[PDB]
DNA sequence: GTTCGATGTC
DNA sequence: GACACGAAC
């Protein structure tokens, strides 16, 4: 992975050091940042870039190489300046996931990292160090994915970059070729307090930012590119999940388990439904995605939710609310189920509706745009329906 | 109990 | 680019 150039010349566009500052290049291998800093502001700084990879550190005489785990690196000395595209990858068994480091190792990142929950990810580990590694004042220009501002793996780092510091973010979107990422440049500054929210057009020097909202009392809330028409839906209605129990369907291992389940169908069997079975307004209850099948009664062992019709909303189709009422209450194993809390009187068919609507898919995007590839939780409790009463 | 993807597929 | 699962905690 190569950081285009114009990715790396509006990120050094966004650097500052004082002369003679210490300038680092995390994840470096041939220290493209460094180089470019250097041509942008010339001879006097000192440079550092630090390599897990022997193999890959390639640097000039003018910058000091380290070979080293950036995440476990104890310099003598902070820095004023730290920039580069640091590596993105949950840490886990290789079936799975990208990142393969031994556990003792794992465990140290852990230990590390106050802001480590959930999976997490390199670049949320790489993000923390940095900023543990600047001097007061000292400046952090990272592009990273968009992922951490809205995702809740991602909360104690927001709230951990809120009160180290004054952030930046900078939108770019799907910037790297033939890579489904979304990305942000992030500039931290250690000092002073509050967001402000960038978007940017391309541009012949790269990109171009643009000021699309400040947040000066910023504690580490979820980021949204806001605009007066979605801030105005959330202040006409009230959230969603003021009136739902949102639940998750069980997990594929789950159903593998239960003694009832089967790879194939046969009497009495029906599928056991995925993301793929939900569409806008209705369920194909008829074609299996699964691989799975089941007695629709016996559904409820694995959710008690899974007795009775309810409403299911969409996870894994982007940046969109598509919703269905369940008329049949068959098993899932994907999606976000919907119990109508204590008191609540709800018309199903009417707000299906609603979720499903041109306006709604509008608000979302807007909001969210492409960070991730899903409607999240976070998101989807948010969602502006009718005020009820009490 | 539920989260996440330098996801993958075509 | 439309449309999408189990290791990890
Ligand atoms: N900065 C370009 C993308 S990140 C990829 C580079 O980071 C290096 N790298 C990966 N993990 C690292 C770590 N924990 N510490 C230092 N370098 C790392 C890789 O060897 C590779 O050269």
């Amino acid at each position: 992975v190569e950081t285009p150039p114009e990715v790396v010349d509006f990120m050094v566009s966004l650097a500052e050091a004082p002369r003679g500052g210490r300038v680092l290049e995390p994840a470096c291998a041939h220290g493209p940042f460094l180089r470019a800093f250097r041509e942008a502001h010339g001879t006097a700084y000192r440079f550092v870039g630090v390599e897990i990879d022997p193999k890959a550190l390639d640097l000039p005489p003018w910058a000091e190489g380290i070979l080293a785990d950036f995440l476990l690196w104890e310099p003598g000395e902070a820095f004023d300046l730290i920039l580069g595209n640091p590596p993105y990858g949950i840490v886990g068994e290789a079936s799975k996931y990208p990142i393969h480091v031994f556990k003792a190792v794992k465990d140290l990142y852990k230990k590390a990292f106050s802001t480590w929950k959930g999976k997490y990810n390199l670049y949320g580990a790489f993000l923390e160090k940095a900023v543990r590694l600047l001097k007061p004042g000292g400046v952090l220009v990272f592009v990273v994915p968009a992922t951490w501002l809205v995702l809740e793996d991602f909360a104690l780092l927001r709230e951990f970059l809120a009160r180290e510091g004054k952030t930046s973010v900078y939108y770019l979107g799907e910037v790297f070729p033939q890579k489904k990422v979304s990305a942000v440049v992030i500039r931290f500054q250690k000092s002073g307090k509050g967001l402000s929210l960038w978007d940017t057009q391309e541009s012949e020097s790269g990109f171009t930012p643009i000021l699309w909202a400040e947040y000066p009392h910023w504690e580490g809330e979820i980021i949204r590119f806001e605009t007066e028409e979605t801030r105005k839906l959330e202040i006409s209605g009230m959230p969603l999940g003021d009136l739902f129990h949102i639940r998750f369907a069980a997990r594929s291992p789950e159903f593998k388990k239960h003694p009832a389940v089967r790879k194939e169908p046969g009497p009495g069997l029906v599928p056991v439904l995925t993301g793929r079975n939900l569409k806008p307004g209705w369920v194909d209850y008829e074609k299996n995605h699964s691989g799975l099948w089941m007695p629709k009664e016996r559904a409820k062992e694995l959710r008690d939710f899974y007795a009775t019709p309810h409403l299911v909303v969409a996870h894994t189709k982007g940046t969109r609310v598509v919703a269905a009422w369940d008329e049949r209450a068959y098993p899932w194993r994907e999606e976000f189920h919907l119990l109508p809390k204590e008191g609540v009187r709800l018309d199903p068919s009417s707000l299906v509706q609603w979720l499903n609507s041109e306006a709604m898919q509008k608000h979302v995007r807007t909001l969210y745009r492409d960070f991730v590839p899903h409607l999240t939780l976070r998101m989807l409790e948010r969602l502006p329906v009718r005020r009820e009463y009490g």
